[PDB]
């Protein structure tokens, strides 16, 4: 079966992709985000939803996982969803400035604030994307993110988490944490994925070179045809 | 029906994407090249080919089109093809250095020379990807590309061309140039595509913003579901 990575293992793979393999951050974040959008459109196809176009709130955190979310949002728009973004803490870098301007020009709105009650999220948004924290998160959830996570915990609509459910320990999980209905593991799942109790677990990031895969014995499943996602279990 | 762009309209679309929309070169080239690999895999699926895995020669020119071929070849490898690259003139810019290193660490070999005779290409490679010149190219074919084009025009195996069949005037085509079996038009087809004679015409580069599509009256077709290509005609 597929290998579930430790936090160290994942940080080592991420290091090689940008070092030995000379991938650019731009690049792999674009493929990551596309997988994310693709898994979401496959698990929650626009046809299956009661609103048209179906609405989605994408919550983007302060780092790279956030960047994935912004990429994910605009492909989701291309796929026929009507996304909305909350992005409260934005790094002051071209990468993220660009990603913001692209979304702004796709007419995707960035909210001024997180809606404060879960009921109000539920009412406006048919799905929530958790793009807050990723694989290199180390455990100190500060405001406004704790607040956001606590609103998410009370939701009735599904949550789709990118790479790891935000607020989970990357290896141990968090039973009192958010419980996403969809998890998109990027490149390979992390050990916290073994505590995943949602219906949908997709693997994404179809860019792992065979030699990187052999070395770390990932045992990736075979992606069908030209798909950038693979549904695990 | 879909709009066929003049070279001028294509350059203005392209410039808007990198200027107002603030996409980065990397992002769009990655998506463009993935579209290419996806269209090939759809037109010439691995099961439909005599050898296993199926072999493909990718010929990359000295600018952005060649960039697309380098991305394309790496995705084709992930999709189960066995590509070989010929890349005789390589700009000294980190964009291309990177894309070359990524290909080499995918273990895709680079040829030192073009096979001199059409028959030898035919015997070694089941498909040839023409990523030599793209939409900016202005009439002038110098070495080694004239000679490579001369080899390509005598092939029996199919040629897949990225954006524009290399050696064709970007609007007027070229009665005596190469005649590809597959054309992958990126973003929107160009006027020269009305002179296309092959079996397969795909549209790729599924990143055009609606507002830009409204602006240039592209009348883009509906990509199905989460696909990054659409079969035209
Ligand atoms: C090893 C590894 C890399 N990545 C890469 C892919 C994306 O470019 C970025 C995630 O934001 O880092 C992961 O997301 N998760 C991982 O476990
Ligand atoms: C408008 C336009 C853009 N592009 C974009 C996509 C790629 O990122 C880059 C080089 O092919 O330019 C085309 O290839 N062809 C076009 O006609």
């Amino acid at each position: 079966a597929v290998k579930y990575l430790s936090q160290e293992e994942a940080q080592a793979v991420d290091q090689e992709l940008f070092n030995e393999y000379q991938f650019s951050v731009d690049q792999l974040m674009e493929l990551a985000g596309l997988s994310c959008a693709t898994a979401i459109a496959k698990a929650y196809p626009p046809t299956s939803m009661s609103k048209s176009p179906p609405t989605v709130l994408v919550i983007c955190g302060p780092g790279n996982n956030g960047g994935d979310g912004l990429v994910c949002a605009r492909h989701l728009k291309l796929f026929g969803y009507q996304p909305t973004i909350y992005y409260p803490k934005r790094p002051n870098k071209p990468l993220f400035t660009g990603l913001v301007t692209q979304c702004q020009k796709m007419d995707i709105p960035f909210l001024g604030e997180m809606p404060p009650e879960p009921m109000m999220v539920d009412e406006l948004y048919e799905l929530v994307v958790d793009a807050i924290f990723g694989f290199s998160f180390k455990g100190d959830v500060r405001e406004p993110f704790h607040s956001i996570l606590s609103v998410l915990s009370g939701l009735t609509v599904p949550i789709a988490s990118i790479d790891i459910p935000s607020g989970w320990d990357v290896e141990k999980g968090n039973p009192s944490g958010i419980q996403p209905d969809l998890l998109i593991s990027l490149t390979a799942p992390k050990k916290s994925a073994t505590h995943f109790t949602g219906r949908y677990h997709y693997l994404g990031g179809r860019f792992v070179p065979p030699a990187l895969e052999k070395k770390y014995q990932l045992n990736l499943p075979s992606y069908p045809d030209t798909e950038c996602v693979y549904r695990l279990q």
